């Protein structure tokens, strides 16, 4: 019993974790065989930081420039290339402990687990989601960039981010693996602003009906909707709309739980026009949107 | 900038779970040196566990009986004896992943984090916080008995708990890592109900200042209070009492932020009683108190653990 939001075991991402420098830049890298990815502006300067030509401000570059630390243990760059917005550093030694891995570029509403880390040493890991808007609501502080956030199935473990910037609104915004940014973001110190968020429908859904797995009773209803009806009062809310592929989705935790996907939309209906007076569901008051019906299948009974 | 619950990365643990078995039952094992750490519930039957004399279950027990699995290669059990309710179980081969480690024992509101595991193999990692009534909220299934939680100091790791039983409540209860019990409990298959949990008001505050610090500042009023007058409203909201030990504790990041704990007390003492008038704190709705003073100051200022 019990739910808590939880996060992937973080052993395989630390032992990929370095500390690259450039120049008097110092971030994260992460090591996996013989390259060290990281975010790409650590080659800039306090100058080349509103509009950096980073194809200029690469050619311009020597491998020696580059300091590479794993541990105590200087790794020697061999080679160094971009790919779109992260630096590719090639060493000479690959990391004896990489894991099975691989780069995926995740949707908004997908979770992970991302692993904080400073100077390259980890410093704690912690469950996020990508927002709507294609942020994530990040633990970040000075120097984190190059963390990544990973997902882990079967002792693989699936690279979906990794940190670049914060916003003016506290939020965090980042790459894929492939240093292709997740919504309309550049790594240029201009102006920039997210778009408003939303709510993750489909993983409050989920979560109701980890509620319901758990036992917890209370907000449930003898009414249906419409697919229709439900997203013109959800989106009436700041909440995303539902479409076929999401109502596909709760499928199985509808079959387990014998409530049909709108019927447990009516729920979230009601829950939206009443609150919860006083009452909780799973010991939070307000809905929770970043368990994904993936993560509740996982971690609920059967 | 931003505030989350955040465990330690628990990698040094990881390389420490093995699968622990016995007759049927299957659950997990700590590997420190040469020696394996689980609970001794596992010699336990279906009915024996109902009202066991886990000295004579164990001295039946031989070596051969215990199945220790070390992800897939298998340990040889060279012996085995008991200390309270954890099981010891000496293995021929040392852990060449053995974490500078010692066993702590935590105070009621100290956190920590948990790898919950089942079959020996590590599935998540969360940060949990010792309650008042000696429970911990957590969240397992069946298989998990033997997760432990823990804590990084540099790199040392800390190990403080190791999970035994889930109460009918849903909420979770334990031993160290010596087999003292957290709490009133025992473990037996008897009837067993968590005592009546409180507010860890001392880690509210150390809360309330992480909102600070990220910019949220609406509920900061004016005024002031004293312990004494503090702890009188707070009794009566089944609040943990706060000590002189615990405004110091909160010394630095009443320096930090400009914020005197005691005027924080005031601004607690309101949310207390006129509740948060449909606003939040940190995205939430609720007081949280699973985040110590030190937590805050660690997870502001970036302390990392190699
Ligand atoms: C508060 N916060 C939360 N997450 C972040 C991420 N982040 C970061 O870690 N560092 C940044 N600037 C640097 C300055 C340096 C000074 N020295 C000596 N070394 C430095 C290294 C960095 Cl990496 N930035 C700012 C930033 C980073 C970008 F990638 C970008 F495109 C624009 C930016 F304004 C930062 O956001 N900070
Ligand atoms: C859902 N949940 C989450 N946490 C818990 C705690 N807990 C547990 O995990 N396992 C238990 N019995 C086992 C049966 C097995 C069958 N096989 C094949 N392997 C097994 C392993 C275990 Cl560990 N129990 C029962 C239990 C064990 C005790 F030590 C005790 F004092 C009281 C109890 F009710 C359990 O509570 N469940």
């Amino acid at each position: 019993s019990g739910f808590r939001k939880m996060a992937f075991p973080s052993g395989k991402v630390e032992g990929c974790m370095v500390q690259v420098t450039c120049g008097t830049t110092t971030l994260n890298g992460l090591w996996l065989d013989d390259v060290v990815y990281c975010p790409r502006h650590v080659i800039c300067t306090s100058e080349d930081i509103l509009n950096p030509n980073y194809e200029d401000l690469l050619i311009r570059k020597s491998n020696h420039n580059f300091l590479v630390q794993a541990g105590n243990v200087q790794l020697r760059v061999i080679g160094h290339s971009m790919q779109n917005c992260v630096l590719k550093l090639k060493v000479d030694t690959a990391n004896p402990k990489t894991p099975k891995y691989k780069f995926v570029r995740i949707q908004p509403g997908q979770t992970f687990s991302v692993l904080a880390c400073y100077n390259g040493s980890p410093s704690g890991v912690y469950q996020c989601a990508m927002r709507p808007n294609f942020t994530i609501k990040g633990s970040f502080l000075n120097g984190s960039c190059g963390s990544v956030g990973f997902n882990i199935d079967y002792d693989c473990v699936s690279f979906c981010y990794m940190h670049h910037m914060e916003l003016p609104t506290g939020v965090h915004a980042g790459t894929d693996l492939e240093g292709n940014f997740y919504g309309p973001f550049v790594d240029r110190q201009t102006a920039q602003a997210a778009g408003t968020d939303t709510t993750i429908t489909v993983n409050v859904l989920a979560w109701l009906y980890a509620a319901v797995i758990n036992g917890d009773r209370w907000f449930l209803n003898r009414f249906t909707t419409t697919l229709n009806d439900f997203n013109l009062v959800a989106m009436k809310y700041n909440y995303e709309p539902l479409t076929q592929d999401h109502v596909d989705i709760l499928g199985p935790l509808s079959a387990q739980t014998g409530i049909a996907v709108l019927d447990m939309c009516a729920s979230l209906k009601e829950l939206l026009q009443n609150g919860m007076n006083g009452r909780t569901i799973l010991g939070s008051a307000l809905l929770e949107d970043e368990f994904t019906p993936f993560d509740v299948v996982r971690q609920c009974s059967g």
